């Protein structure tokens, strides 16, 4: 078999890293847990009248740096190991990034297809009310993040802000702009992950007007990053969906698919003629994005896989013998943890703009989103290339080396 | 020669010369907060030391106040609170939303381990927490204090608080919310005060004939600043003895020759004394080494056209106003070294909004303050027909007095 | 974590391999004498100040000892027995006819005038005379003292003996029995060292790839040198980064471009990182930087044929296995900066004889001195296949050894 859990794998590229950074053991085990991860049970009364409690998860990885930051997940497969590795990547993100933040992440075991508009309300405001003692504008601060959005971003700010007596904008992140958000939220995952694209593009000699690009996933990263290529001159040749995939050498109509996309990115059960998720993994092209959920590139077609980039805009879409047999295949793997650090760079200048209660424009987010997206995609990939290292081992060095140095010089590890 | 009771007579004269009141002074003559606190540490010999702690918080009618924390054999309360004073001073002439504060241990940090001096550290922030923070009193580095102690002080302040509070404190490494480009902040200040000097004279730098006291840190970094500027270093000296080159002394020489302790006058058979280097004929004179080095018996000897105060303390009371009368230009020490205390400002304020400015934009701001400092200072001197000194103490002191009066303390 | 028993633990090591009993690790691990004085200074204010002074003499077996005396605050008894230690080292491994000593006194000579450090040069002259002397214990600069603490305390103890001592203790001005050719010996030690370094390895330094971190003192000097004997100098670097050029940096061009912190790498940001500045495939690596550089994670990927010590401590003893098991030539720090005691012997010989060597002289008998240091490091390595670390330590503690067994002490 292969190592498929989230958790320890990521555990054991933050031991390889800091130990080539020369830290002592007693950093990895400061690190390789959350410093709190607080079980909470939460009931909420449902639109027929009876009670559901509902298990939620708030982890935060490390203190050290900064607030911890990251999103809170709805889904029925939350699980504790998940919500740790998922808390442990947002630190690895915020560190290439160089954001003030440590790592949080947070879920609750839900199905929300399944539950009407007041359900989820309720639910997200138990939310609220069951972690509050741990988090806040200076302590955690969630967000959004697949099957929660801005309307639930809105609830959870205006429950915290209740609770304060005062409105705390600061709390969470991805709000609806009337309620303080950012400018360029929507896109920002999907922006981030387009100039990594360019600039492993450059690396390769690949121009982009022309390219053959490949994306699994047609959600709120896919499809607006299907737009983002396409009207850059790529081919989209191949898009994905929890159903099925779609596939054309001439690459797709991707204004006719984002005009019948529904809101939770499906949209391949429109057509005869689908593809399956394996086979798109698989087909010829130049960059292969993955864009849906963990572990798609596995042993089993990491092979098999014949693009000439890789990039993830997803969070662990590869497995760590899927990372080895990509890289000594001479594939230019993008990591996660970089490529995808656009939301999480947006996220903190949405908080930024709460701190000052001034707020900015378009312009103003793109311009320093994409010195932070230029400057740390140089970063990660110097860092591989001088260290004759895979590029996600290289990412966990960058990203991890704040969180270390703060930890030393506050006194949690001496020596 | 008390300190404290100088440190009044500042305060007094510029009040006095602003026209304000004597209900003003008294309110002004001491701090309004000062908290004497007794800190134990276990040592690690197992004993427990106790160790007496200071915190002097001065006027807050500007703003929370700002000012460092030292550990010496001989810190007092009188050395703690005319210092806070003095930290009201440097934040107006510089024109910051502070008043000014000041910390002190009576302790031999030299003599204490690593863990003891993190222990003690921590101790300190409890000992004061009630009364600062973010909001109300921002310490920072001082003597035998730096960026890990200031670093073992934030976590302690953030753990009571339970949450990261990194504007509690300045000097900071970068990972805690330091700010860029505090190293160089105070020469590069010195470097602006001199210039702008230059240009109320009218003297060019490039070929300018200039001598600067001191070669160790400030001096060796001023002595390179302006050889790369064109202008001519006709002396620079030492604890030991001074260089004359009439024609201009090889600085890079010199610098290339010199001992980690600031000594180069050492290597040399001919050599003139320092006291002959302060009264060589020259453009710019820069006393960089020790206090009371002008004074009623050479204020009439040096024939500087501008002198730039870069030590503390340099030029004595009654050589001041011998200076002025003779017409030279004199940037004293409380302006010429406002450049520290303007980028712990630009750290706290990065910490207020939780973004960090790159170092090319550090220096933009740190520049625009000096610039602005500099001509409130010499716009004052020069209108009210007073040296420099006394009208820095009165740029110095006036917000505080005129807040004061608003908010309605007298 | 102690340095005076880690240097215990090094002359343990050395004897062992060497072969001597417990017995004559007995008689080394401590220094033979040890005194301890009070010295009082009248100082300027009038008041008396009463100093704590140190010196330390290893083992005379060999001959009178030799090593120099440090003012400074955190001077301690085991650092000065330490440092002793280590120039019976030092001096074993350039075959000097000494033993080794050291000094130390607890002051700030920061926080003192000139004639308070002369008063307190004269009475620590007088404090350890009966103990030191020309044939005894020679003394000599080290940090905070120079050649005019060498005057003062060569001119106490002529005064003490009723004639001129001058081999009493070097660093002394030339114009008081001091040796030319003495200012840049330590650096030139380590050139000779990289060349006799280069032709073991059959490199041709005239066309070599040298590499040097660090680029303040040393590194500046040593990368003029390179450039200037024909070596390719591919790398340099600060505190803030490096540069790399396969062909050659050109270092009279940086060398213009110093700031006088030893600063060139800001100006540029078309940089390397330091770590990538160490694995550059090369002929000639030269760690002139801070210290813990070549590491266990570092040295299995350094690339050098030749890794010469120009810092103190920049290679870890895991590191040091790897470079020997790897089969680099590594030039231990101990070794490479001998220079500086060689030439301070050299003048304590002229002191002898009354009679005075030319520059060029001094530089020949430098040559072979560091010559035959390395070639005898090299043999002892060889031989024994041993690291040159070990090799180095095992020659500097060989000649007291054999002297003790050989006069009867065990
Ligand atoms: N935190 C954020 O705001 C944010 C933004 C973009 C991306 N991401 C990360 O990238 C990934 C996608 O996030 P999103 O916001 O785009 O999600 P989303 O919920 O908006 O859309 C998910 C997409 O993946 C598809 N999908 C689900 N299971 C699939 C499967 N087995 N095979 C193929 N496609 C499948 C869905 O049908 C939909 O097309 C996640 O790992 C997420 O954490 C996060
Ligand atoms: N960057 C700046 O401009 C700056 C910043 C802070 C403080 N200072 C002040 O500058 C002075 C020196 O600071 P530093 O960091 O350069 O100190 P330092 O100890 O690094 O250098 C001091 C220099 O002054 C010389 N010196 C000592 N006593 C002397 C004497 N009696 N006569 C002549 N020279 C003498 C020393 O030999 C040395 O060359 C102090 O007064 C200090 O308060 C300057
Ligand atoms: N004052 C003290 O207590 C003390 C302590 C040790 C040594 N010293 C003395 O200081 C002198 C040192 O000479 P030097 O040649 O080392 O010069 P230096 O210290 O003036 O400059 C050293 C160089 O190393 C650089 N550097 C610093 N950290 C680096 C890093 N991580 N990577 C790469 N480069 C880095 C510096 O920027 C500079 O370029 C000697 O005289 C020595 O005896 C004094």
């Amino acid at each position: 078999a292969e190592n498929l859990n989230l958790f320890t794998s990521t555990q054991e590229v933050v031991k390889e890293a800091l130990n080539k950074l020369g830290y002592d053991e007693a950093m990895y085990e400061l690190l390789k847990e959350p410093l709190r991860l607080l079980k909470v049970r939460i009931p909420v009364k449902m639109d027929d009248g009876t009670t559901q409690v509902f298990t939620g998860y708030r982890a935060q990885h490390s203190d050290a740096v900064g607030p911890t930051k990251g999103g809170v997940r709805f889904h029925p497969m939350v699980s504790e190991d998940e919500v740790k590795a998922l808390s442990m990547w947002m630190t690895l993100k915020c560190g290439i990034v160089d954001l003030p933040y440590g790592g949080g992440k947070g879920g609750i075991i839900c199905d929300p297809r399944q539950m009407s508009m007041g359900e989820l309300e309720r639910l997200s405001r138990g939310y609220v009310r069951a972690i509050s003692q741990i988090v806040g504008p200076t302590k955690d601060i969630p967000g959004p993040d697949m099957f929660t959005n801005a309307q639930i971003m809105a609830w959870m700010m205006d429950e915290y802000s209740r609770m304060d007596e005062f409105n705390s904008p600061g709390f969470i992140t991805g709000k609806p702009l009337v309620l303080g958000g950012s400018k360029g939220r929507d896109r920002a995952t999907a922006e981030g992950v387009t100039i990594v694209i360019q600039e492993a593009a450059k690396k390769r000699n690949i121009d982009i007007k022309g390219a053959r690009v490949v994306i699994q996933g047609f959600g709120n990263a896919g499809s607006f990053l299907a737009k983002f290529m396409s009207d850059l001159g790529a081919k989209v040749i191949g898009i994905s969906d929890a159903y099925g995939a779609l596939h054309d050498p001439n690459g797709l109509d991707i204004d006719y698919l984002l005009d019948r996309r529904d809101s939770f990115g499906t949209v391949t059960t429109l057509f005869e003629n689908t593809i399956t998720n394996q086979e798109l993994l698989e087909l010829d092209c130049d960059i292969l994005v993955p864009a849906a959920i963990e572990n798609q590139i596995t042993a089993e077609n990491a092979h098999n896989i014949k693009a000439t980039i890789v990039v993830e805009a997803a969070n662990g879409p590869t497995t760590s013998e899927a990372t080895k047999i990509l890289t000594e295949r001479g594939i230019l793997l993008v990591p996660d943890v970089l490529a995808s650090a656009g939301g999480a760079t947006v996220s903190y200048f949405e908080w930024v703009q709460n701190n000052m209660g001034y707020y900015w424009e378009e312009e103003e987010v793109q311009e320093k989103l994409y010195k932070k997206m230029y400057d740390s995609f140089e970063a990660v990939y110097t860092t591989a290339t001088t260290r004759n290292i895979d590029m996600r081992l290289a990412a966990y060095m960058v990203g991890v080396r704040r969180t270390a140095e703060a930890s030393r010089f506050r006194g949690w590890v001496l020596e």
